[PDB]
């Protein structure tokens, strides 16, 4: 196995998977390294065997399509890793935790969104669609393009909005266009 965290590229106490070289901390894991079940298959792993036993399922897709998918099992993993593939970016740790807002000239949103909100929402289950998931992930970037206005600061959003979307058009095989 790896020696450090696929997600944080740390090492520390570490899980290893049993049918790829990873490695993750407990909470890096999406979900978190489950208890016992040996062997263990991380969800790199959970992600490559749906595609293997439905060939199909990367041929094209319309995103209005995948976004009223109801969040059935393999659409729940499907998200899962589409988060974890953020967390996986160090930019990430500026959305991670609660945010908070007092700068000159400006307001907070209205409904403020972090990624580890939108992990426990996933945890708890809270989430009926795809649509909802993603509404929830494009809300952190869009809260931060409109709160630091014209502060360079607003790129940390535009790239890690780009590493989500790119992300989910992999995952949920969008259907390529110019
Ligand atoms: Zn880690
Ligand atoms: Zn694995
Ligand atoms: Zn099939």
């Amino acid at each position: 196995n790896s020696n450090i965290c696929e997600v944080c590229n740390k090492w520390g106490r570490l899980f290893c998977c049993d049918t790829c070289p990873r490695s993750f901390h407990e909470h890096c894991h999406i979900p978190s390294v489950e208890a016992n079940k040996n062997p263990w298959s991380c969800i790199f792993c959970r992600i490559k065997t749906i595609q293997e036993r439905c060939p199909e399922s990367q041929s094209g897709h319309q995103e209005s399509e995948v976004l009223m998918r109801q969040m059935l099992p393999e659409e729940q993993l499907k998200c899962e890793f589409l988060l974890l593939k953020v967390y996986c970016d160090s930019k990430s740790c500026f959305f991670a935790s609660e945010p908070y807002y007092n700068r000159e000239g400006s307001q907070g949103p209205q409904k403020p969104m972090w990624l580890n909100k939108v992990k426990t929402s996933l945890n708890e289950q809270m989430y009926t669609r795809v649509e909802g998931f993603v509404q929830d992930m494009r809300l952190i970037f869009h809260n931060h393009k409109e709160f630091y206005r014209e502060d360079k600061f607003t790129r940390l959003g535009i790239q890690v909005q780009d590493i989500f979307e790119k992300n989910f058009r992999n995952i949920f095989a969008i259907q390529e266009t110019s």
